[PDB]
């Protein structure tokens, strides 16, 4: 077998920033990592983005599946981040905390 020391990758989650805060919520409260995709339209030099984000939760007997997006656009990797916050705030009150 084999294995190596895990790096910090610092710049990794302050580049994510909200990206990460989603990951790690969702990791903690043993919820499906976060998945995004990305919407684009209009002109190349008026491009328009709508990123989005799902997290896939379980409870005991119910399942359900949370869909957000960064509404207020105005950059792709904004929009994503966007996405996250809100995801962010809706799990807190999904999760009743």
């Amino acid at each position: 077998g084999a294995m190596t020391t895990e790096p910090t990758t610092e710049e990794e989650t302050q580049r994510s920033s909200a990206k990460s805060q989603l990951y790690n919520l969702c990791s903690v409260r043993h919820w499906k990592a976060p998945l995004y995709e990305y919407i684009a339209e209009g002109p190349c030099h008026m491009k328009i983005f709508t990123g989005k984000v799902t997290v896939e939760m379980k409870e005991d007997s119910r399942i359900t599946v949370l869909e957000c997006f960064g509404n207020p656009q105005y950059k792709k990797k904004i929009a994503a981040e966007q996405a996250a916050e809100a995801a962010l705030w809706y799990l807190k009150n999904v999760g009743l905390e």
